[PDB]
């Protein structure tokens, strides 16, 4: 192994290893990079930032418990704050496809925070003095209860700060369009066939209701994620931690994040299984199922400009051609529906990985959180992009909407109570056979005048019960 | 088409069709059987029974609204009660793989209830008099808002009466075993490797906590399922139903079932999408992920009798061989883990089908409810079978548990505070090299007497924090 | 346990058990029914029939090897032939969710064939004389190498006799429509937007090519399925079978079926894993992905009759209403697309189950073959139904096809070489702005006469390279 | 929008846009980055390199057809060679979650190759002179037939050069271990229970056979991938390309790659669907199912060091602790099994995306190739890492293997032919009851001497047929 850049010597129990001088990680992170260079997927930075939160909270807890000297605590807190702010993300090189407990990324956090703290103290990086990655930064913690804590911190923060606001904000654009479109009457479509009318606002209200329900399902995940594994140590018993550490470290994490993190009531389930994250992903899967449908309705309704449906007009954002006026490819719908297919696959992966726990520890932890955060960021980013570059600009093509409404055969049942089923069916059959409107067929057959037809067939009286 | 058995003539708008005389379905059910003979999967009987509930509630509602005469209402209610009790299930022959709105099974219910009601009145089956399948049994309803109502009734009743009790009951067997095993100390296993100890009760407490969380996730689905589509009619607007029908029919369904069914606040989402059923299935998927792990722990811990782990003993229920004493194949674990694999696949199918709605109607309704009820019955039945024939009979193999506890190298860290890390590591290395116990190595090296070892290494002091 | 019907006493190593007198199964099948009453799914009858084939072949082999007397062989062959013909399927009551090796269904076959053979000999059912279910019907076989042999026999026969012919036959209907439609020019659609033209025959040729490729992928599975596990006995070594049994029994199975069954070259992989069946299901998944798209194109192109696309007309098979002329719901497309969603979920289940083998035996065998045969029958049946009741009757709506072709803006690039890009773009922009055709805009602007437009814009010259 | 770095002005039909001066992409790539900033996933570099191959081949073809001047061809070829060698990968910033046709990445290739070619000619970047991204680099190509060509080139090259060699090489390490272990007799395990013996070589032969079959399934994909969409242009007809372009460009791609690329016989299926890539992913899924099982056998057999199975010893690669001798966590098995879970989820995503084609174009192309290449690289990299750091170092723990072999009860059936079933069963029952070996029980009961037992029970005579 070699590095073009200058290196320093670090040590672990396997001996010396050279580490790039401008990086803060240590011997074990460097050594592990050599053995787990699988794929391109770097551990998600939300997990790195959550490790910063955990290590800060641990230092404050160990200080309060009298275990960690104030001067060492202050240095660790300062470095862990930089980690949690994302300022040291280039020092976290490990891939997802690592130790299944995530211990390697826990040690990456310990080594980075130790070496940055050593630098803040004016010491020699790699010397483990005055801040030792295991003895100080990992004090009262274990190889097994740290990564699952980072998983739940990362997922809960991302739900609250990124995903739920993105879905709420898209819902309120659809609601604003719903209100704008509340008096536009359009033809229904069931089984893809022409059907009785509804307003464009009513149809958009379905999307609003779908998104409302998804918001609620995502919120219902959060209490499970607020429960933290920290304090279970190696197998769940808390052996070799302080009797107060589990509760106090969660108290500090709650204070740091202003979210109601608590210690997990059952540490054995918290280490041996990850159904809270299966549930988090399942709620995201329900959102992908709703978004697939909503995005598909928008692109089908806007299809054209002349040989599709064409009831809606969407904004064009990629360059067009002056020789192709009216043509708009629905590229935000395409990105969103591709995201939705990915989320349904990621949901399969998460459930498979969760099902594979053995005894005291599920060792599929990195792939579980990787898929949760991948789906979350894809969904949130696509909601935001689809909102800005498609949904906010949706407009009705009123002449097309109106054409379908008054040229469909489906309004004919408004005639039954006036002329009877037989005469109404005759009007519809003649309209269909002669390729004319219901009104034109009624006049042609001498059954109704045009004024009688307009009195009897009022679409605004066909969008609610009697 | 032909029937060995005597037939009667029925009619629909395509003409005459012969229907077996001893069956209550009518022309459209018979005719559809000829076009949708796909697979072997008959529509689940819970859906049939829910149609009975809906049609009874509809008749009572239409009677109260003055639309349906009392004599016709009474006959429909009587026949619909037989349907809801399962007494007419042989008259529902249609397969899952039918019209994607489920309208064919709605018409199966209308025809059966009409012909049975005609028989109760002493009339001629097939005559549609005095009870017409469309004009009376389907009064105020539509082809599109009836099957989704049956879906939610069936799923909510099955959750409440079958699945949730089965999971609760399995949880309490594991809790009773947890209590029985609370003082049995065993070796932990992490990454499949020997680890620090925990009690067998603590390990079973993890399973108890997993099942508790699953119960809660399944309960959280129910409010979505209690909302019913009935009253949305063809496209969600309620055109061609009574303005009070949606609310009153749900009131009657709630009274019949003693569950809090209500009309859906948004009929457009209720017809165009089925995320409540995606969510119902997702919660079942979390249960499958937990059960896979629990069942696998039980069969691995009981593996043997001599060359596996062997900490547990499970009951034998299939015949054994007197020449193979001690051997027990974990067949309830095998059936359960196969069920869990099926549920994870069914969850993929449900999300795909839900994602495929278009405009005013999702027309994947039968496959969605088919998978929900299939997974539900597999999970509930396997919980019950695994409980009765495996979990209730789990016993510890105390000599094997004890052997591992005192022959593992992992208890050596109890020595550090007395003799130091170096001497403790020397004891462990000698034990490993010489294939002897930690106590034997400590004595062999002259570092500890046996009495000193027993004083310093107390597994009962190694299962909690300091 | 009890039975309304008369019973006889049977015995196994757990004692006496009552078995219905009119059923041919024995003690172990009855006893197992009491422990594995999970779900409704009875082991697929193709597996039962394949057990008949295996047991006939085994009897002929054991006769040839001198192990089985001729009189006993003849009786077993006669009963096993009845099993393989489906004549005894009501005597196979066990569910899929059984012993994960499938040994319970192997014993169901042994007991049925033994008791039917005893009856043919005039003996006492349940006495195991003169035909013993284990000592004669299971002679030279094991509990573990029999069900996987039945799996491969069932799957290979079903591929050859049912699935592949169904797909080939649907392909040739689409090819016949392709030929009929080869001169009908229609507008292309890309991203759902209007695009340059192609013939309806060219578009159908895509479906033909998709089905051809699927046929090839399904055929490529077969050599893996022809390799049989029989002869591996308990763990793959062949301990306790005749050195010639594995090869000779496969020779007899090949002769019975007229398919090239052979003994598996590696019995350890044949018992410990089932990737041939994962591959069989994966090829079916590719067919589901193609059929979803083909069925969706057909229903979208036929959507209407007036407010959708409407380029195609499909046959109506469920009763319509004289007041709704022209309306045809695409119910065969709906059943097919629901089947396709199911197959994608079943594919997830099969891969999960296959991944879960341990050591010498994968004990997820029933769920693997259950999903393979479920997907196979759904796909084959839906192909046949969709062919008969939809594809064979597809017709073009030529006036609608022609309207789109000549009212799209996309043909304008045919003008560039005659009038230049600028004038062509001006024609398109005016057509779009004024809601008129390209020809009308060209005339309106004085750029072209109508005769010049017709000379320059020839759709029949726009469906191939220069 | 802004850039800290110096920028140049580029133009598209939407106007001016600033592009970083040190980047080779152009207006449309920059503008699209602003609209499709979804997730972190950059289009896989294999697709970028394949675009280099396509654009080189296109330039050579257009030169041969007389359409492209030699001086412009030479410049494009030079720049496209740099792209195909990976030398310009920092100039391809677009994400997977883009236009569903992949046209945006096609234009990224055109703009990079144009601007690099302009630089090679000494011109002004952004001027589109002397090399125009559309008029020259995209000459004879379309927005829709280019990305699918890159998909197939990338996948076929990656199969041949990376995935298949990685699987073959892992197979031959397992085969070398198989040969080394051919005389080591161990206890079988079925259903996780002790079973009759087999050699460790026989058990490893199962893994070898599984990998051989997977190699064959992966090879069988390749003929589908060698067929290329290039030449189908917008909808499959080849409108607006040269009649010889499709065949000649594939000829040039075959010459460049030394792989047998050919033009696709049906361009409509090639644009409208992607079952070749579903099949490619399905074959990778079969490999994930095999690897999950193989990796699990290795980690279970090596579990310990004292309270698991412990028949194998694996190398330790992460630092251990001198106080935990003998303990080795199976971290390569963990990374591999996590990869396998990911591949099963990715397979679900690929099938869903492929099923969603409409009319002339499937617009899920980026997510399909993203998952194919993600799964491929994870599988190939994990095979290589698992080979180097686990499989090559697998050793038997012969004392543990031997202990199980001679202390299992399963060898007792070797006694039946000498002492009868009854006496053999008595020996087994006494051994089990008294916790002693079969030999000790036989002696204790006075049934056999130790020498008689050793003569009658020879494990080397128990691993094959009579």
């Amino acid at each position: 192994h070699h590095h073009m850049a200058k290196t320093r010597v670090e040590t672990d129990s396997m001996g010396e290893i050279e580490v790039p001088s401008d990086k803060y990680w240590g011997a074990q992170t460097e050594r592990s990079l050599h053995h787990f260079n699988i794929g391109k997927d770097i551990m998600p930075r939300e997990v790195t930032h959550a490790f910063g939160i955990l290590k800060k909270a641990a230092a404050l807890t160990n200080l309060e418990l009298g275990k960690l000297p104030k001067d060492k605590a202050d240095l660790i807190v300062q470095a862990a704050e930089e980690v949690s702010k994302g300022l040291l993300d280039e020092h976290f090189p490990l891939h997802v496809w690592q130790t299944g407990s995530g211990t390697q990324s826990n040690m990456n956090a310990n080594e980075v925070i130790s070496n940055r703290a050593i630098e803040l103290a004016g010491g020699t990086l790699g010397s483990k003095s005055p801040i030792h990655p295991n003895d100080h930064v990992n004090m009262s913690q274990s190889s097994n209860d740290t990564f699952p804590t980072a998983m739940h911190i990362a997922a809960a923060i991302a739900f609250n700060e990124k995903l739920l606001p993105a879905v709420r904000n898209l819902r309120h654009v659809f609601a604003a369009k719903m209100d704008a479109f509340k008096n536009i009457i359009k033809i229904g479509r069931t089984h893809l066939q022409d059907a009785v009318p509804l307003t464009l606002g009513q149809e958009f209200s379905g999307y609003v209701a779908q998104l409302d329900a998804c918001v609620h399902r995502l919120e219902e995940v959060l209490p499970e994620l607020y429960e933290l594994a920290a304090g279970g140590t190696a197998v769940g018993t808390g052996l070799n931690t302080h009797p107060q550490f589990a509760v106090k470290v969660a108290e500090h994490i709650a204070k740091i994040t202003k979210l109601p993190f608590v210690t997990a009531p059952n540490k054995f389930a918290a280490l041996a299984s990850h159904e809270p994250l299966v549930h988090a992903h399942g709620a995201m899967k329900t959102l992908a199922c709703a978004l697939m449908k909503i995005a598909n309705d928008i692109r089908w309704l806007a299809s054209g400009p002349r040989c599709g449906i064409g009831e809606l007009i969407i904004p064009e954002n990629e360059p067009g051609s002056s020789i192709m006026p009216g043509k708009v490819n629905p590229t935000q719908c395409e990105a969103m529906t591709m995201v939705c297919a990915q989320v349904l696959g990621n949901d399969t992966a998460v459930g498979i990985a969760d099902s594979q726990g053995n005894f005291e520890l599920n060792v599929f932890k990195p792939v579980i959180i990787f898929n949760v955060l991948h789906s979350l960021n894809l969904l949130a980013d696509s909601c935001h992009s689809f909102q800005e570059f498609c949904a906010e600009g949706i407009e009705p093509n009123q002449p097309v909407i109106d054409y379908y409404l008054h040229h469909s055969l489906m309004l004919v049942t408004a005639l039954n109570q006036h002329i009877g089923y037989d005469k109404a069916a005759k009007i519809a059959k003649t309209a269909h056979h002669d390729n004319i409107s219901l009104q034109e067929a009624a006049v042609k057959l001498g059954i109704l005048t045009a004024e009688q037809f307009a009195e009897f067939v009022k679409p605004e009286k066909m969008i609610s019960p009697e």
